[PDB]
């Protein structure tokens, strides 16, 4: 058809690339994929309440903190009632339910309806107690107060989906690589390295003898692996690298339809910058022009009681014992083996049962098969987030090992799915298929919940506008997600697209050269800028017409816009502006990576009743080293509080912050508050940056509210293990070697902080393992993952963890301000 026509370029515009542009493939699975993916798509749809769906509630079944209920009177809630002009105060109880406090309204006012939040998209409605919305959290934990107004339901209407429509052993043959020009920095040898790899361990690995590099080398050279055509394992890939690392391509032997790789390839290869996701990745180099190439031939096809003893069960419990990092000797892997029905009984044992598998034969992979068969322990045991993400890394290449994690990620509630979707979308990465149990898992979650799709869509977006590596695989999981969202949603992405585009055009233009910003952004209101959109990084949020007068251009050397506008809801509470920064220049995919680190310490926390205060602010990688950044309001940099008194070269003083926040603080009442904060800001700071190895800063790196809030931004790329000065020290009642009463609740609540860290030791080892092989480039498996390890002091009992961070807090009081005038030693010198 020719609105099909038309809706495809609509598609194609939404995910900033063409799916149906196949010059860069060399089989069909991307098209099969896409075919795939209608029917998980269409069941999603097809299951969804439209009710539900329209209002998506934003819910938890977590209990309330004790440190929420403390906010809580005497078992009274209250919620302030909009119709007009007027308002009504209503009294309620924390497990009352929206539909008991609607009737309870007509009731205290007498002589169908929805509750809103005033100023949001957010909805206050379904089979939940008040006190598991999210947004009554967010008021009881931020002493606001929940107003809300009455008003008719979204129309389901509004979400239409348009109607769809061998026993010998492998070998492979080089004929030569090419490439059209030299200049790489010398003048040497070349030879190919040619490795079957399956979970990124090397099954065989053959070589091509060295020659000399010119724009052509060519060998026509059979390389023969021990490996029989038997034993290829589904998911191995056919690694090809040139060295002389230089150039990387992966192939797989194995196909989408369970073919085994037949006849010619010539491979477009990608180049190391100068282990990570994308040395795994199966997408060729889309640019034929410039890149290497490596031509090869393939010739060569349908897929074919005891009891442990005492002592080798303790071994065996031990090495199950040790974390994800421990490495795996040859007796460990065959202990796991052979006892392996002793293994099952123990699901944290799985990740390591699972490497202690011989992937390159055949028989074995059979009784691996067979062994998952009787899952009753793992399919019975509690959900372990930590120990399903260790299964879905670069080191499982099995579809059936991969997919049983993913089964397990079947219960998380929408609220925990939010908590991980970021490393969930980077974790597609490991797939070795287009097609994946958790590529499907992500798009009936987003076609499930409104916010799951909309992160769903900029998290993958993020990716598809800059890995050349992933974004074709990417951009058929948006593609499929998009086809089921509804036209609502399909309208609202198009507006904020058109929206981010326009501004990041101004972004860069301003870079090449604040009269001239203003100018720029009158000619945008005039006949560009739609009327609102949604804000990316708070969906919930409408934004409006910019408020130019507020605008400007940063004093920073990467000149980041600071944007202003007014809120679109004429029911907002409030008539202050929504600040957005624009940004080029620092790779923001670095910052979404450890904001959600830091949202994932803060629910850690919650388990223990601990609030740290951490402002994980939004933030949003939209393209090559730009995107958006949420600015908090009323904050400043410590540096700026320091300069204001007068910056001398880095002449600081002590006594300057706990000056700036009591000039601050409206009555004295406030200024204990702003201390209180500034404590367990401190402290939560303290703890996830060392635990992350992102304590050592810059002081123009960490911002403080007015309200006393610290928080570190800019993650994106003598020592110190953090920043606690001689100024945040003061705040704190404390100078040079003495002690206070709030620096002692300083020390009680990193101690107690980063011990409750260390009981999720696991899960933070994992994801901290995915962000370095995801989101930071060249990372050896090994050194640079085992820093959170000897961070979070893997083998000390609590007493020796507890003296070691109190042991860090210290380093910092002895280093003073040095490690901080150290920048500015350095960028004089
Ligand atoms: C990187 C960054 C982050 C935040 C939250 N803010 N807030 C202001 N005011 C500036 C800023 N920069």
């Amino acid at each position: 058809s020719e609105e099909s026509q038309a809706f495809q370029r609509q598609l194609t515009a939404l995910i900033g690339y063409d799916v149906t542009d196949v010059s860069n493939v060399h089989d069909d699975e991307l098209e099969f994929t896409r075919r795939g993916l209608v029917t998980p798509r269409m069941a999603e749809v097809a299951s969804r309440d439209p009710k539900l769906y329209a209002m998506h509630p934003w819910v938890t079944s977590k209990p309330l903190p004790e440190y929420l209920w403390k906010k809580i009177a005497n078992n009274c809630i209250f919620i302030v009632i909009h119709r007009s002009t007027t308002s009504q105060t209503i009294k309620v109880s924390p497990d009352d339910t929206p539909g008991a406090i609607l009737q309870s309204f007509f009731t205290k006012m007498a002589k169908d309806f929805v509750l809103r939040v005033c100023g949001r998209d957010e909805y206050l409605v379904g089979e939940t107690p008040i006190k598991n919305f999210q947004w009554v959290r967010h008021c009881l934990k931020n002493g606001e107060e929940i107003h809300v107004v009455l008003d008719t339901p979204p129309d389901p209407a509004l979400d239409e989906v348009r109607k769809e429509e061998c026993d010998r052993k492998f070998r492979v043959k080089i004929r030569g690589i090419d490439i059209p020009v030299l200049p790489r920095n010398t003048d040497l040898t070349v030879f190919v390295e040619a490795n079957i790899q399956h979970g990124q361990q090397v099954l065989c690995q053959r070589r091509t003898s060295p020659k000399p590099f010119t724009e052509e080398v060519l060998w026509n050279v059979w390389l023969e692996f021990s490996i029989k055509i038997k034993d290829l394992p589904k998911g191995a890939l056919l690694n090809l690298q040139i060295y002389c690392l230089l150039y990387y391509v992966n192939l797989l032997l194995i196909d989408h339809r369970f073919l085994l790789r037949r006849g010619e390839y010539v491979l477009h290869m990608w180049q190391i910058s100068g282990f990570n996701a994308d040395k795994l990745t199966s997408a060729t180099n889309p640019d034929k022009e410039n890149s290497m190439s490596i031509s090869i031939l393939l010739d060569n096809h349908p897929i074919a009681r005891a009891e442990m003893p005492n002592q080798l069960r303790k071994q065996l419990e031990a090495i199950i014992a040790t974390d994800p990092l421990n490495p795996l000797t040859a007796e460990d892997k065959e202990l796991l083996w052979h006892f392996r029905y002793e293994s099952l009984k123990h699901p944290k044992a799985y990740p390591k049962l699972f490497s202690s598998v011989k992937w390159g034969q055949q028989e074995i992979v059979a009784k691996t098969y067979q062994l998952l068969a009787r899952r009753e322990v793992w399919d019975q045991s509690a959900l372990d987030v930590g120990l399903t993400m260790q299964l879905l890394d670069c080191n499982f290449s099995d579809e059936n090992v991969r997919a049983i994690a993913v089964q397990k990620l079947e219960s998380l509630e929408d609220d925990d799915v939010l908590h991980y979707l970021l490393q969930l979308v980077q974790a597609v990465k490991f797939e070795p298929y287009h097609d994946s149990a958790l590529a499907r898992f992500l798009l009936k979650r987003g076609l499930r919940n409104k916010r799951i799709g909309h992160f769903l869509f900029w998290f993958l977006r993020s990716e598809i506008a800059q890995s050349r590596h992933y974004q074709q695989r990417f951009a058929v999981i948006l593609e499929a997600y998009l086809r089921g969202c509804g036209t609502a949603m399909l309208h609202d992405f198009t507006q904020q697209v058109q929206v981010i585009e326009m501004l990041q055009k101004v972004t860069l233009d301003i870079k090449s050269l604040i009269s001239q910003l203003k100018q720029k952004l009158e000619n945008l209101q005039n006949s560009q800028l739609p009327e609102s959109f949604r804000v990316p990084y708070d969906p919930g949020l409408k934004a409006g017409a910019l408020a130019i007068e507020k605008c400007k251009v940063m004093a920073s050397k990467k000149k980041p816009l600071w944007l202003e506008f007014k809120c679109a809801d004429p029911t907002a509470l409030s008539n202050e502006t929504i600040g957005i920064i624009f940004k080029h220049g620092d790779d923001l995919r670095q910052d979404m990576l450890i904001l959600q680190i830091l949202r994932i310490m803060e629910s850690i926390w919650e388990t223990e009743s601990l609030d740290l205060c951490l402002l994980p602010y939004g933030c949003i990688s939209t393209g090559d080293k730009i995107g958006m950044i949420e600015i908090v309001k009323d904050a400043t940099t410590i540096a700026k509080i320091q300069q204001s008194t007068v910056g001398n070269t880095g002449a600081f003083k002590d006594e300057v912050l706990n000056h700036w926040l009591k000039e601050k603080s409206p009555t004295e009442e406030k200024f204990q508050a702003a201390v209180e904060r500034f404590v367990y800001s401190c402290a939560g700071y303290c703890v996830a940056t060392f635990v992350l190895g992102i304590g050592d800063r810059h002081n123009d790196n960490i911002m403080i509210t007015e309200t006393g809030n610290l928080f570190h931004i800019d993650f994106g790329h003598e020592r110190v293990p953090f920043v606690l000065t001689p100024d945040f020290l003061f705040v704190m009642g404390t100078s040079g070697k003495k002690t206070s009463p709030h620096f002692q609740k300083f020390q009680d609540i990193c101690v107690k902080a980063y011990l409750a860290l260390r009981h999720h030791t696991n899960l933070l080892i994992i994801l901290f393992s995915m962000m370095l092989m995801t989101g930071m480039p060249q990372l050896t498996s090994k050194e640079d993952i085992e820093y959170i390890r000897d961070a979070l002091t893997v083998g000390k009992n609590e007493e020796d963890a507890k003296k070691y961070f109190l042991d860090q807090i210290e380093v910092c009081r002895d280093k003073g301000w040095t490690v901080q005038f150290n920048w500015f030693l350095h960028l004089v010198l």
